[PDB]
């Protein structure tokens, strides 16, 4: 009954609790007299023989840059949890569903993301949350299964969906103001030019606010809009890297519009960013009905971050290699079909083909595919390789002659006639269905041979059975 707690300072703070000297030994016993636990801004590195302490109702942490914190996965008798530190990563909690007796709950000013809701989803007498000042919490949905939870704190957050929060079944207070969408966990999308607008004509760049595509929505389906505010502070656009002057902006409720842009400009531009704020103030929204008994929902002003890469090639994708048979003929149109030749516009595909592919030589031939849809084509090509596959040909003698009632087998008359193909296939024939053997005169037997890719033009062989003497 005496108890480790390897971690000096750890023990210190401990035996200054207990009125002992910093290094004095503790005792299983001594542990459980502890009615609270507070580290605050010393550097304690390791928790164990907490594990220990039994009766403690408060336990306060903030700041003490500890590895993890799992020892304390069974204090059954804590009624109040505080955990704060910029370098506690959701990783370093264990799972909190020992904590049966807990109503206070406060992961505040951390490094949090959502994993850490399966962690505490399945607390049984939590009232209050406090995940306020978490970056990278950005979905607060998992904790609908809570069963008494009525307060909960995510300001400064990064959350964007509030639907589904009427499944709450108790909860009264949200606190959701200024969340910073794509602030920890970054939004980037990667986009065709084509989903852009440049008209040359007034020089004006055009970016459609249907890409923002993680905006707020409130429960109700209800999207606000993007402020219009040109004032750095409002809007933060960005062209590769570089700030565009609010003075070129103008922003409506569909998109925002960039003046004096060339069309150098356009096509040269690889990145946008996107920064603004969320039109969402004071009295400006719906609350759920929960919220009305005089508890509070604001998810007011919450502030968007959103990363592009615009891409202005239009690439070609079509199967790269197709085989036709040896004299046959095709035309480029016919090529296109085999291969489904297609612009990612929807716009032309030439080829060479009828250059390169040689249909009397067997081989295989590069044919290289081009497209023009633009003012200009900066298409790069797509090489397909053709290949010619020998025609399959019989060769036989074309008359044979046996006496009368010669017994001969079809594999010997094949062998007879010096039947063959030029590639290992087989041929079928009508020999002993034709030729009798019994009876003299003159047999007409047609070979043949197919195989996956032809069939060859048929052979006459003439088979003479001569009655002699
Ligand atoms: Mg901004
Ligand atoms: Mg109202
Ligand atoms: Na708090």
């Amino acid at each position: 009954d005496n108890v480790n707690i390897p971690d000096s300072t750890f023990k210190a703070y401990l035996n200054g609790l207990l009125g002992q000297a910093s290094t004095a030994n503790i005792t299983e016993a001594q542990m459980d007299s502890l009615t609270y636990i507070t580290l605050a801004n010393i550097n304690v590195t390791d928790l164990t023989g907490i594990e220990y302490a039994h009766n403690i109702k408060d336990l306060t942490i903030n700041n003490i840059h500890a590895t993890n914190y799992n020892q304390i996965s069974g204090l059954s008798n804590l009624e109040r949890l505080r955990i704060m530190g910029a370098d506690v990563t959701s990783d370093k909690i264990p799972n909190l569903s020992g904590l049966t007796n807990l109503t206070l709950l406060d992961l505040s000013h951390s490094a949090h993301d959502d994993s850490i809701l399966t962690k505490i989803n399945t607390l049984p007498k939590v009232t209050s949350i406090d995940l306020s000042y978490n970056g990278a919490i950005t979905d607060i949905m998992p904790l609908k299964t809570m069963p008494e939870l009525k307060s909960l704190n995510i300001q400064f957050d990064g959350v964007h969906d509030y639907r589904g929060i009427e499944d709450f079944p108790k909860l009264n207070t949200l606190l959701a103001y200024s969340q910073t969408i794509g602030g920890k966990k970054l939004i980037n999308s990667d986009i065709k030019s084509s989903k852009l607008t440049y008209n040359a004509e007034n020089q004006t760049l055009y970016v459609p606010f249907s890409l923002m595509t993680e905006r707020t929505v409130n429960y109700d389906g209800y999207v606000p809009d993007f402020v219009k505010s040109t004032a750095s502070s409002d809007t933060y656009f960005t062209m590769n890297e570089q700030q565009v002057n609010g003075n070129r902006l103008t922003i409506t409720s569909d998109g925002l519009t960039v003046s004096d842009v060339s069309k150098t400009d356009f096509d040269n531009l690889e990145k946008m960013e996107y920064n603004a704020r969320i039109d969402l103030s004071y009295q400006s929204y719906n609350t759920p009905e929960q919220f009305q008994n005089g508890g509070s929902y604001t998810i007011s002003m919450p502030i968007y971050d959103h990363y592009f890469t615009v891409d202005h090639s239009l690439n070609i994708t079509a199967d790269s290699e197709k085989t036709y048979i040896e004299n046959q003929l095709v035309t480029e149109a016919t090529f296109l079909s085999d291969i489904h030749a297609k612009t990612d516009d929807g716009s032309t595909v030439t080829s060479d083909f009828a250059d390169k592919v040689d249909f009397n030589t067997p081989g295989t031939y590069t044919v290289t595919l081009q497209s023009e849809n633009n003012a200009g084509l900066k298409a790069t090509p797509v090489q397909v390789n053709v290949t010619i596959k020998a025609k399959t040909t019989i060769t036989a003698d074309e008359k044979i002659t046996y006496k009368v009632d010669t017994s001969k087998t079809e594999a010997a008359f094949l062998a007879d006639i010096k039947a063959t193909t030029n590639d290992g296939t087989a041929i079928t024939s009508d020999f002993a269905t034709v030729v009798d053997l019994s009876k003299p005169g003159k047999y007409v037997v047609t070979l043949n041979a197919e195989n996956d890719l032809q069939k060859a033009l048929p052979v006459q062989v003439m088979v003479i059975v001569e009655k002699e003497t």
